[PDB]
């Protein structure tokens, strides 16, 4: 399903080009800016262990979820991937450990060494 598809069919957004992060356009947006560094950007997202065994949603709060593009504020593999998107679009983000938890993890929440898959709606951005 969406993960294994991210695998076989999406973008290597990475500067590194080592598959860190990969993308999948799923519905596109309007516009021609993106955000950049420092924006305030509001989203709503479904992420999960790419295995399938959590499963977290800006909408089991029911309101979007707000954070500072490049502030350290969300995983590296977020800093990158919605600095790709534009107004309204739909991605989906497949993740190497290396851009999000690392080695370390973040228990309990998320186990060492792992690979993460969220759908992304950009919903708004607006410049510090
Ligand atoms: C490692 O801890 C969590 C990870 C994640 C969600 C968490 C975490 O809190 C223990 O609570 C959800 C409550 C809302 N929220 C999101 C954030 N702050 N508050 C940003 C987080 C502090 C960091 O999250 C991220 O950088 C990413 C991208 C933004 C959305 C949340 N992110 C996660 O890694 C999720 C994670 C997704 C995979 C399945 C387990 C939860």
């Amino acid at each position: 399903g969406a993960p294994a598809t991210v695998t076989e069919q999406g973008e290597d957004i990475t500067s590194k080009k080592d598959r860190g992060v990969l993308k999948i356009v799923k519905r596109v947006g309007n516009g021609e800016e993106t955000p950049m560094i420092g924006d305030k950007v509001y989203v709503h997202y479904k992420g999960k262990l790419s295995n399938g065994k959590k499963f977290d949603s800006s909408h089991d709060r029911n309101e979007p979820f707000v954070f500072s593009l490049g502030k350290g504020q969300v995983i590296k593999a977020w800093d990158i991937g919605v600095a790709t998107m534009k107004k309204g679009e739909i991605a989906h983000l497949l993740i190497k450990p290396e851009y999000a938890y690392g080695s370390a993890g973040s228990l309990p929440k998320i186990p060492s060494n792992a690979t993460l898959f969220f759908e992304i709606e950009l919903l708004d951005f607006k410049g510090e």
